[PDB]
């Protein structure tokens, strides 16, 4: 519970570097990074999305050098990987007008990443409490009408990949003391992706007392969502498209009592 | 007269809570939504029903009993459930043949305040002939001048689910003991832009280093988070709101 | 004016707090804060807007406590647009955006402007179309020529009267106004969304690069504003400007001059 | 030049204040500030714009008080687009946005540019379409080849004449202009809304990383501008560029050199 | 082992150049444009022609022959010919009856890098069954995983007119000796926003005060400036690119 001094010297720092692949639904063997085409329910009550149509949170647990000392995460560099793929406007999309190029990926996006010393803590909130979330996903159980705004029963850990749908979970702001998270939802069928890349930007993960996430059990938890928008097919059907996210985290050894 | 800050383990406290949105809640299935919006045929016949009108949210939070007063110093705040807006499959209006449903979008109002007493309101109406319904508190004796400024319309945000958003704003002539922040983004097609993080803190101290001072040991939190409108298959539209998280740090302050 | 030292002590500071109502045209007894429906001229040459169709600059001259050499110096401003949430009334004789939808909200061209000075705001006249006939009861650029469409230095005036100076044919004169601080944004386009921020935590400092604010000649403070938020479209499709009031709070201190 | 110390004393500073009028084409005696209606050629090969359809760079060479070794050094700039509120004239024979609506406001592609230098702005020619035939009375890239569509180093010029250098075929040469500070933004798209800010509280410092402003050769200051605000759409749907004048205020100090 | 910077005469140098865009150049009159964009008949049959594919630009600049190494410290950069997008009078598609031509708009990628060796690339494809054309260098043995991340796709940007923009990005796992900056703005109607000035400088030093160190006395500059698409009268669309200016200041640094 008590945080003491940082250890210095040769052995005292380490670095984690990896990428998290997006989990958009992957409806067949050719469509890694895409969801199933989105269909609309016949009535509000009958909302019942298939699993392959639901983007999910990505998570990786990274083992750290075995070490009371704990690894403290201090800085992060992060980047969406493959932003230029959205320039492919020639692959059986929907022409914007007669003889025009294909409509590029656009519309509702969620870009989110977190670094923590334990699993990201989630709070469940649903657009429509009568939505039936599908077998194979982990979703708010015993949803009530109050779950449309806040039901404190819906607590969970982001402890599994391809499992927690993006639309029914958010980071729990009442918890997550040992995690730093950042996200933006940009909503609207025509919103343009705006994706920046650079290897010169660093986020500092230290809190107001100068303490970063402390890695319980010598594990680092990285989480992400990068739903870039929707690809529209020639027919007008639409699929979520996601991209991978790069993480580089620097850690240092911190003594605790 | 504000004197010194108390120190010691006993001298700080924290409030953590959420305010649910008050969008109208037209039936047992529609918490967080308004009634579908209908348009009056004339200004004179504008008479919105209560469940069609988003209202201000407010909570009065009792603090440990204490001349000392609790002083609100910092705020962390967050809109809860931003990702619900990715549900584009729930009997909405397809954007084009075979496409996904139109997402929630259009006019938004995102607002929050922290004070040591009720938020002070000034009434202003789009149309003075609008008749606000029973069960709401609204500018009384509205005149055509109420469309721009009528100083008679003063109130306190002292009741949840009662003060309609569209006819009240924070009174800039008062609110010395409150800090408030809001943004109205208009237009039927404006995209929600909702940021979340647990790394952002707002300092509530004024230019003299003094934060809101909690009269009778009560903290007042207020919010509006109308995110936009949901469009049904039929084309009818309902406001959709989300809850707001507040975490406030307070310290004891001696006053004269 | 040679500016010398600031006075201190309890008597040395004062504060002005008020609001300026918008002057959008007010075409009937039910339409305060709106203009008349906008009509388009048959030809460029025949442009001839009626008074109730033209938003005008707002101005207030606030007398300050008498001093006399001392002048009141305006140091800080807090300001806010009043009634931003009125724009959420999309249920009141508007035009549905699509079948069964809500009304189109106020949107399109906006001008948000405010100034604080120790004398009247100085104006330069510029016209979109020099053959526009501005109406009786307004004060407009006189003897307009084709050069008035870009810059004609004859068109100088003072913002010295309310409901009088149309917004479209006057701007702050950047060649003058040394004793005023002004700020404005024109956001064009027929569909631009209003973005209106409110807070009581923001202050603007009015001091120039030498540490001197507007000095109030004859102990009067001049506040000016325009807050055209956009156009309201009614059910027939006709459009009217909609404006809102602006709050001002200004802190002043006594400054000796020679 | 070796740059040495700045002179002090009352005589050591001077100010320049002026405005540059826009040069949009001026197709007739009533249309100062506008271009001719814009037409579209059938092929790249057949592109042949009329002179009065082409906006041009504006330039003023301002003589300064005679010095001779001392040179005037430009230190600060205040600048403002003049007449931003003219864009609120949406009643002057424009095209209704929809039935009973107000006229479509000026919008679409804009270029806002200004520069301050101690010699003429240096230009590099680049063309959208090398087969464009530029008209008599303009100065344009000569001997254009297909490489001129991306970069042909033959097209060097000085902005040394008003109403002459079309905006679309010239830019500031980033390989030169050491003795000039320039700033510009092109915002494209047929529906981009103008966003025009005005204030008299904003100053740009013109000093480089070594603390040295433009040094005025022969005691002349060179000011250049373009303010294409967008296009005006007439009732018929024809479109014309609309520009506005730009105010400059420059502070200069005396600098010794060798 | 990076040691001290040399000072004095001949201890600094400057590189100035421009990189032309490589958009495909489909004929002798269309330098700076791509071929008209065609849409494949099926997802599987995606097979873009070379002249339809913008590529990364690169230049290797020899430095004064020099252990000392040239260290890149600052960059000034600018897109050249921004005003060409005001040509809305040639061979375009009127935005409405009697209107000017639709200007260049839609998807853009603006990117630049400075390094002391070739930019390192990671391949990522929109569609793994896309057949990239002869004469381009593209991710080989692409699998479905290549749609998100296949670590087999590594390359150096070591050739002009060869690496298509759409299937390569800077590799964030490498490039320790390069500084790179890019923005993808997607959507068919996005307006170009192009700023020019000679007053902005980017500093190339890392968190330790060390800039790119130029191996073999070569400086590597890379760029893409796809500004958007030009629409012809027929509605067919072509990518349009512009050149990029670079000015880099370098100093001599001793190393062990
Ligand atoms: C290849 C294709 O996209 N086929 C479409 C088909 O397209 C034809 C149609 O537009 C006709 C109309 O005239 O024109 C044909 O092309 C002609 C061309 O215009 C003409 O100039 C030339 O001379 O001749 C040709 C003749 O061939 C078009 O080929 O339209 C139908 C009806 O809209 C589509 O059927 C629907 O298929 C659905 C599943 O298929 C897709 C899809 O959703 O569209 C195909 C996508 O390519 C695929 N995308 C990806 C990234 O994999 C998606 C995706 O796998 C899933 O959605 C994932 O969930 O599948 C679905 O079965 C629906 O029920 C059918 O109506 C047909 O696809
Ligand atoms: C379920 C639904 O949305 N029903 C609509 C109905 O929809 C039918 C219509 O689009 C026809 C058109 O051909 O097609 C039917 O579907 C067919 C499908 O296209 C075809 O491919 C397939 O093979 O066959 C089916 C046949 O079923 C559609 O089902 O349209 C009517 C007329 O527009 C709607 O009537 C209006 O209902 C209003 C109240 O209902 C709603 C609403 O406002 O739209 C339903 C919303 O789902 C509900 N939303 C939520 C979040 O709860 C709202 C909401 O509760 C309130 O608005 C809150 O105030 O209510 C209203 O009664 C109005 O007067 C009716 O005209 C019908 O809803
Ligand atoms: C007064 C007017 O705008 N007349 C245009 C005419 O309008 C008709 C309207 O008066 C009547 O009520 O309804 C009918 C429909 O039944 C019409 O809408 O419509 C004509 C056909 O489109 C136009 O003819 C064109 O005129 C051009 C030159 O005139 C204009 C122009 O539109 O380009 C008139 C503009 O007011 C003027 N604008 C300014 C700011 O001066 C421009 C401008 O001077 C030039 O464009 C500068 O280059 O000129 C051409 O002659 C064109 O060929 C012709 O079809 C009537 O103009
Ligand atoms: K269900
Ligand atoms: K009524
Ligand atoms: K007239
Ligand atoms: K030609
Ligand atoms: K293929």
């Amino acid at each position: 519970v008590e945080v003491l001094e940082v250890k210095t010297g040769v052995d005292s720092i380490t670095e984690v570097e990896c990428f998290l692949t997006p989990e958009m639904g992957d409806p067949d063997e050719h469509l890694r990074g895409f969801s199933k085409s989105i269909s609309i329910s016949d009535t509000f009550e009958s909302d019942s999305p298939n699993k392959d149509m639901l983007p999910c949170y990505s998570v990786a647990r990274i083992p750290l050098p075995n070490l009371i000392l704990m690894w403290e995460a201090v800085t992060l560099k992060t980047e969406v990987i493959g932003v230029t793929t959205l320039m492919n406007v020639h692959s059986n999309g929907q022409a914007t007008h007669d003889n025009g190029a294909a409509k590029p990926v656009q519309g509702t996006s969620f870009h989110f990443f977190s670094v923590g010393g334990e699993a990201l803590e989630l709070q469940g909130v649903v657009f429509n409490y009568r939505t039936t979330y599908p077998d194979g996903t982990i979703f708010p159980k015993n949803a009530t009408v109050q779950s449309q705004v806040m039901n404190t029963e819906h607590k969970a850990y982001l402890d599994k990949n391809k499992a927690y749908p993006v639309e029914c979970w958010v980071p729990d702001p009442t918890r997550n003391e040992n995690t730093r998270y950042f996200g933006t939802l940009t909503g609207g069928e025509n919103v343009p992706p705006v994706l920046h890349i650079t290897n010169t930007a660093t986020t500092v993960l230290l809190d107001e007392f100068g303490v970063g996430p402390l890695c319980k059990g010598d594990n680092l938890y990285l989480s992400a969502v990068d739903v870039c928008g929707m690809f529209t097919n020639r027919s007008g059907s639409q699929q979520w498209r996601g991209l991978s996210r790069y993480f580089k985290v620097q850690l240092r050894k911190r003594r605790v009592k």
